[PDB]
């Protein structure tokens, strides 16, 4: 086109990545945190039970990848812990996480774009190795 060749239209498709990884972390946030009270072990449930709760603040059913998306930002984010069936369960940290999110996630866009190869159009999603 005019403005908008291949590259810039993939940048904007990221662009797009970075809105969603942004509200889905302060949605996990809301719920992780609430959830981590329930139980004297401080300890939320599983993330596929959690799931339901984040799809519906997002208003858009959320997998299991759409959260691990997260850790390519920011690999502190939360504690990944897999069970006996190897079911993935996420928490809070041990002590504004917000705005450290935000500021990882426009460093990260940043390296991104800057250098002039190919640009991926999604976040890619954090690779989970077992126990």
């Amino acid at each position: 086109a005019q403005q908008y060749y291949p590259r810039e239209l993939s940048i904007l498709r990221l662009q797009d990545a970075m809105k969603f990884v942004k509200e889905l972390f302060t949605v996990c946030e809301t719920v992780l945190s609430l959830n981590a009270l329930s139980r004297s072990t401080g300890v939320p449930p599983e993330l596929h039970v959690l799931l339901p709760q984040i799809s519906s603040m997002m208003k858009r059913k959320i997998v299991q990848d759409d959260i691990l998306k997260l850790l390519t930002i920011w690999s502190d984010a939360y504690v990944v812990e897999l069970n006996s069936r190897g079911e993935l369960t996420m928490n809070l940290p041990k002590r504004s996480r917000t705005l450290a999110f935000v500021e990882r996630a426009e460093s990260w866009y940043q390296q991104v774009i800057a250098s002039k190869d190919e640009i991926m159009t999604d976040v890619p999603a954090f690779k989970i190795n077992k126990r």
